[PDB]
């Protein structure tokens, strides 16, 4: 009938989709990302001719 | 004849032309139509990352 089927026992097959469309666009990161350097040291020293 | 062909004995065969030119454009339906999903269940479950 129309009452002996409560929602508690009804497991609707979900669509295997998540609305995971958050703002992942990272152009600043995207540029100068494939060129990041992983130093075994911790300090970055270089020279600047200033005068 | 002037009297020997009454209207009621003249068939007046019609041109086989039906004239329904009604609004039948369903472009919003046309979009997302050939990808309609016919579920065997009445419910539509999907996730949404909201945070």
């Amino acid at each position: 009938l129309t009452n002996l089927t409560p929602t508690e026992l009804l497991a609707n097959k979900a669509v295997d989709y998540l609305a995971n469309s958050f703002l992942v666009e990272t152009p600043m990161l995207g540029l100068l990302a494939n060129r990041v350097i992983n130093q075994k040291q911790k300090a970055i020293e270089w020279g600047a001719k200033v005068a």
